[PDB]
């Protein structure tokens, strides 16, 4: 009798250890993007080295269950017009700030973005017009790790509404101060990020999980969960829901599962 | 251009599909009707549901079935009935712990790939109790908040359930009591979010809006399109949808 809920505990750690492992093989990517614009210099990379350098990677089979990886250029009101004119003749002449709600702040706009055979194009979103990817954007910026935000709808990577997230990594400048978070905040140029869609995340890592009833939510709104699937052996529900809290790039998922 | 009766039109269009369901609901639940006292059998239910084409004459719904209301005093009695009548592996499935009154999905058709709601247990969950309490009392086609379709399809979809009650003929329906107590089962629809929305929108790409339920406006249900730039220097158009009990907050702005 008592063997069952440690053996199905067992169950839920390794479910757990697997969405923690795929969540984190993104990472290298991430990391890698940064690279391509830390190679470049202080000189933003140009859309050819950057392009050149996407080409370098295969996306769907190095990192399946993510859209790809791009950059977010830091700009200030007062550079909008600069950094848009220099965008459009190097290669992207339709581009122009796009915002996602209502925002008169300091812009952080999707510069480039591979692939678009993927996704879809978010050139030109302004990040920080959205509060949830700005707390991620800034709190990446001050912490110096890669922060993913609380679950978004990915605008700009298909229509309708599809649930997702952004995982954000900073680019700093070259020869300032990292010591304090606000810092690294004033050194922060721009950020490398890759955005996510929480169906393609999960197909790849349980495909056929039809052993398991779970639901996962971010532990700052329970309420409301980004995931759910199948339904659990009414035996199962005379009892609690096994637990389990997952800390993936600066947030907290809690999975709750059963068995069927 | 008018912009403010674009999204007049667009209102009365995702309200005119949603009020479209409810045919079927008083369909569904006229089947179980001609039947009588007796609550009908699985051979009359599905070929009442073969005498309808739910994808060509309702687009947006993904079909039309029946839940029977069952004490949990009576729950071996009626799982014993349903097993006989065609349904061997039927048993009562729970959505959350729950030990009141129970309301079994007995019948869904299409019960094509995914779409196997059998046995579930409606009452389990509370936004979809208070639909079917709320209806059973009103008398009124009532849908549930946005809620996650377990049952239909293997990762979970957002959607919503619309049920109609169905009332012991020979019963008082004066009051809400009355009507509660009369209640016998319900004639329900499940809905996808997506999949309503495909069927109303297509492929406009004239507006970006957002769909929400009033009772928790922080959440919206559907999300849709960028906004022209423009627009953000002014509020959204806003609008009011009143969707069987429940009210739908429209937030839209152009391209």
């Amino acid at each position: 009798e008592l063997e069952r809920e440690r053996r199905f505990d067992m169950v839920v750690r390794v479910l757990a250890r697997n969405i923690s492992e795929r969540m984190y093989t993104f990472e290298h990517g991430l990391r890698g993007a940064r690279g391509a614009v830390i190679g470049a210099g202080s000189d933003v990379i140009s859309r050819d080295r950057f392009t050149r350098y996407s080409r370098s990677r295969d996306y769907p089979r190095e990192f399946p269950g993510v859209l790809g990886y791009g950059y977010i250029h830091r700009v200030a009101a007062a550079d909008e017009a600069a950094f848009l004119d220099a965008a459009r003749a190097d290669g992207a002449p339709d581009i122009q700030r796009r915002l996602l709600a209502p925002w008169d702040g300091e812009r952080f706009i999707v510069l480039y973005f591979e692939p678009e055979s993927s996704g879809n194009r978010p050139l030109g979103l302004d990040v920080a017009s959205e509060p949830r990817r700005r707390i991620a954007a800034i709190a990446a910026a001050r912490s110096g790790q890669p922060t993913m935000t609380s679950p978004v709808s990915l605008s700009g990577y298909q229509t309708p509404s599809e649930g997702g997230f952004l995982v954000l990594l900073p680019v700093y400048r070259e020869g300032m101060p990292l010591q304090t978070p606000q810092q690294r905040m004033d050194a922060t140029t721009g950020w490398a990020y890759a955005p996510l869609s929480v169906k393609q995340m999960l197909e790849s890592t349980l495909g056929d999980r039809d052993d398991v009833a779970i639901s996962l939510s971010d532990r700052e709104d329970t309420q409301h969960t980004f995931y759910r699937s199948g339904i659990a052996a009414p035996e199962s529900m005379r009892r609690a829901a096994h637990t389990q809290l997952l800390p993936i790039y600066g947030r907290t998922w809690v999975l709750t599962a059963r068995p069927t």
